[PDB]
């Protein structure tokens, strides 16, 4: 009570909301990537710098920013993705909270730079001060977006001591990526560090052979143990590739990549019925290696949780469904 | 790019916000109770209705609530325990995001009342619409505070739909109640369900006996088990108690209570640590029962993750501090 119940500032606000949103540089480029994936892009090209501590830039093909909305865009609580309940509820892309990029530039130096087709000029912005005022001054650029993240946590020490090696940084990007280009095999997706190429996954056209996709991010020895699955039931669809259990090794075992509509997740409910599909075929419980993906009605499951969690409401049934899926095919 | 970049609404905001902030009733009951705590709360009264889902009702002996600040209260990125970054750093209460109380009122009828030792008279204060208006009103209340939540996502129908049963609801807040009652043996706190009482743990006096209160929350059962531990190391300190691996059975199991300086929590470099303490005095690896309080400086953890987690930043130290200092007790 000594001090008064008083409004944080923009910049403050938003180094706060960092804290959660902004936990390692790989949480820079999955919010930055997934931006533009939901901005359409078929192409998206990564580059990191000494594990993304001192530079991380990332541009797409999507379909751009208007002049008129690049500071909304750096804006808190402002999207383009809902405007409503109804909206969040059903949800079609994978943003909507409105907050990433605004709590990335208060603690980073951030520059966006983007042109949509409709404008003959492109234009960069970054906000500055305790007041986060946005700069918007001509750029060229073609129809898309980057985004330049430069010094993360140089105005937060307390944090920038929490990070690691360049090596682990870098890998815990690799993995990010590693998890969304499994997400979309139809976005190609390119992945530099320190002006050297690490990564590249071709999109695959309509309908073409994804097992080439499948080898390239996951290896050819998951790809060799990789069982494809097909069960549905209504709103409820299982696909994938689950690793036979019995030629199943723990660096095997580092794939266990589940999607709930495309949307990666960790989530216990998920990984259990599968172990357990396995550990009731096979012998022996173990940690089986798989690439699965949940098709759902999005009125079944809660997607705001804070990303990889979920919440599915009939719990149970969900549960039985992935273990029959798994279980049926691995027999 | 069809819909434009627009800013949420006041209650919308709050609203998403709340998706991450108000996972259930227990969640409501965590934020208050943790509130009442910070104003410097010495008893705690808490009532609940059919699960939580009807009604919450917390009563505080804190400092209370200026009339001219209950707004502010309501609002979001607004709180009186930091101003700054360096306050952040080296937070001493347990809230400080100033966010838990807008995100609950705009999932719920939230009615605060509150009271200062120099005011004569008390107030009411709640919030509604899109904007989230806040009504100040007239009251009668001793100094301290009362939250009143009623008809929790009456106003968002696809999370009411993932209430579980009222059993279910209400043990997950006498499990949160729990782990907070453990964090403060100087706060008496009184737990209701559907009016009858389910628990009271009374405040132990400077210096009074702990074991009683220990045993009233986690049972007569661990508290025979109990070995209590001292051991510190500069800034490090760990204290509490650690069951008796060969006694542990997984009943008292369920008692796996850690905290970083009087905040709540469940870390698994600390989980491990304990494990491996036992596992290598003990002879086979099992599920512990403890309940144990490490104190560090405030500078060498982040508590912005998002809440029961933490970030040591150095990370192996602390985890062979904890393993010693079990592993000692053991012996
Ligand atoms: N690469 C991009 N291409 C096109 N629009 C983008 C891109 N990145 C961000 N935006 C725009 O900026 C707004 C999002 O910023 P962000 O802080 O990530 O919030 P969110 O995705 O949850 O809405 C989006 O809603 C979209 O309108
Ligand atoms: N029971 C209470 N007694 C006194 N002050 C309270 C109480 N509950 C809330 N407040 C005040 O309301 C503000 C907090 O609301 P909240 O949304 O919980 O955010 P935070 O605790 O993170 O600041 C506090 O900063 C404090 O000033
Ligand atoms: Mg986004
Ligand atoms: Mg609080």
């Amino acid at each position: 009570h000594h001090m008064p119940i008083q409004v944080l500032p923009p910049q403050l606000a938003n180094q706060i909301a960092a804290g959660e949103v902004v936990e390692r540089p790989a949480s820079v480029v999955k919010e930055l990537v997934e931006n533009s994936l939901d901005a359409g892009a078929t192409r998206i090209d990564i580059d990191i710098e000494r594990g993304g501590a001192k530079l991380i830039r990332i541009r797409d093909n999507g379909c751009g920013i208007k002049k008129d909305e690049l500071a909304l865009a750096l804006a808190r609580h402002a999207t383009s993705k809902i405007a409503s309940l109804d909206d969040l509820e059903a949800i079609i892309s994978l943003g909507f909270r409105g907050e990433a990029l605004a709590s990335i530039s208060s603690v980073s130096r951030l520059t966006l730079t983007s042109r949509t087709a409709e404008q003959q000029e492109a234009w960069q912005a970054y906000a500055e001060g305790r007041d986060m005022n946005v700069t918007v001054k001509p750029a060229a650029h073609p129809v898309g977006t980057t985004l330049e993240v430069l010094d993360l946590f140089y105005n937060t020490p307390a944090r920038r001591k929490f990070l690691r090696t360049e090596k682990t940084e870098f890998n815990h990007i690799d993995e990010i990526i590693r998890r969304i280009a499994l997400a979309r095999f139809d976005v190609t997706i390119n992945l530099s560090h320190n002006g050297k190429i690490v990564r590249q996954y071709r999109a695959v056209p309509e309908g073409g052979q994804k097992e080439r996709r499948l080898g390239a991010i996951c290896g050819t020895a998951f790809l060799e143990q990789a069982l494809a699955i097909e069960w549905q039931h209504g709103d409820l669809t299982l696909r994938g590739w689950v690793a036979d259990p019995n030629h199943t090794t723990p660096a095997l075992a580092e794939i266990q990549y589940c999607y709930v509509n495309g949307r990666m997740m960790r989530d216990r409910l998920i990984n259990h019925a599968i172990r357990q599909a396995c550990e009731d075929k096979l012998g022996a419980d173990q940690q089986p290696a798989f690439v699965l993906y949940l098709e759902i009605d999005p009125h079944q499951v809660d997607v705001n949780v804070h990303k990889h969690e979920v919440r599915f409401h009939q719990s149970r049934l969900v549960h039985d469904f992935i273990y029959q899926g798994v279980l049926s095919v691995l027999q």
